[PDB]
Parts: structure tokens; sequence; C-alpha cells
């Protein structure tokens, strides 16, 4: 976190990574991907 992580948003803040599975590091889960099985998790950290 170079910037100060504001309140966590959903995948509305999009395009960081879509994982098949889950985000563990460095990636914060923002909503789901692969229509449910994957994870919209943008590269970096929020909260």
């Amino acid at each position: 976190q170079p910037f100060i992580p504001r309140p966590i948003d959903t995948c509305r803040l999009r395009n960081g990574i879509c994982f098949p599975g889950i985000c563990r590091r460095p990636y914060y889960w923002i909503g789901t991907c692969n229509n449910g099985i994957g994870s919209c998790c943008a590269r970096g950290w929020r909260s």
C-alpha cells in the first residue's frame, strides 16, 4: 500500500487481476470472477 487504502470497494474498481481460485498476496479480493469460481482481485492491497 503506497497510497492509503480507503474503504474496501467491490470489483467496481476493476482490472487488477482475475484469479481462478482466490487472491492471497499481494492482491485484495474485490468481488468474484469466472462468474463465481474465480476472484476479481486487483494487484496490490486495499485495507
